[PDB]
């Protein structure tokens, strides 16, 4: 029951996942592909939508073939009994999307020889870290959490899943200087969609009528992927995720942590990003 972290070059893995990343070594990305990156509960799941619904060329119908993440492969992906994202990888039609959390130390080496397009979406910290506790109630392959108050101290030395969300965030962005990667911000897609779509279009080479920008909108929103059994991840076994606990479609929200922190935390916190973020033009906004 919630086997423990397994350590591989430094980054706190899921045990499931640390195996994967053997047969990922053999992974050959194509120059067409497209990669998902995000730590987690960034945005990924958002995204993901975006880009699968205009792939299909704006299509609802097509993005409801199946589970967004058989729609859109998760890399290192591993589960008992469950096939690999490596094996669903070579199912997959090309162009292709993947996603990944994996920090660079552990990129497989491939996706930068094949120069491959990034998209990147960051969250400020206080929300992924109120997110990503929850999410590791009711997303059973995880350690236990504990309190609300050790786990925000778990989070902070970068003791969870996929480490310190600090260097995540600050390598991917030093990677866009000479790698070809839109990073965007959860916040901004918050506060204005239909501007960040845009741009992932320009950054995809598609372009479509606004009509049907605005048609994505819509459907990309909380509201409706809340309701959506293929994009709020319902339909995987209670084993694995028991939605009863917390739903992964939990608020959607930016400055819900304003709700959980308390003004210890809070502030012991921002003493301790305020060291960690010194020397870089990375900013967030922790509310609207
Ligand atoms: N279309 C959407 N618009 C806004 N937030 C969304 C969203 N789809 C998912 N989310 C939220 O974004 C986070 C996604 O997690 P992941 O990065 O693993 O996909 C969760 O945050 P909350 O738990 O704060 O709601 C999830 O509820
Ligand atoms: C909970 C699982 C491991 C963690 C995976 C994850 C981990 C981080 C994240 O941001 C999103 C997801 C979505 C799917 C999750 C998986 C569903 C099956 C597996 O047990």
């Amino acid at each position: 029951s919630r086997p423990p972290l397994e350590y591989v070059k430094g980054v706190p893995l899921i045990k499931y996942f640390a195996e994967a990343l053997g047969p990922l070594q053999s992974f050959q990305a194509r120059p067409d592909d497209l990669l998902i990156s995000t730590y987690p509960k960034s945005g990924t799941t958002w995204v993901s939508q975006i880009l699968d619904m205009i792939y299909q060329g704006g299509d609802l119908e097509k993005c409801h073939r199946a589970p967004i993440f058989m729609r859109v492969p998760f890399l290192e992906f591993k589960a008992p009994g469950i096939p690999s994202g490596m094996e669903t990888l070579k199912d997959t039609p090309a162009p292709r999307l993947l996603k990944t959390h994996l920090p660079l130390a552990l990129l497989p080496q491939t996706l930068l020889d094949q120069k491959v397009k990034v998209v990147y979406v960051a969250r400020n910290a206080k929300d992924v870290a109120v997110s990503y506790y929850h999410f590791y109630h009711m997303a059973k392959v995880h350690p236990e959490p504990g309190t609300w108050d050790s786990f925000l101290e778990k989070f902070m030395v970068g003791e969870v899943s996929y480490g310190s969300w600090y260097q995540h965030v600050q390598e991917w962005w030093e990677l866009s200087r000479t790698h070809p990667v839109l990073y965007l911000f959860y916040e901004d897609m918050k506060e204005n969609p239909k501007r960040e779509i845009q741009k992932i279009l320009e950054f995809v080479g598609h372009s479509l009528p606004e009509e049907t920008v605005d048609f994505m909108v819509q459907h990309t929103s909380f509201k409706e992927m809340k309701k959506n059994p293929m994009t709020n991840y319902t339909t995987v076994p209670q084993e694995f995720m028991d939605h009863s606990i917390s739903p992964f479609m939990r608020k959607g929200m930016a400055g819900d942590w304003k709700t959980t922190f308390t003004v210890a935390q809070n502030e012991r916190f921002d003493a301790d990003y305020a060291e960690k973020m010194a020397g870089c033009s990375l900013s967030f906004r922790s509310e609207l």
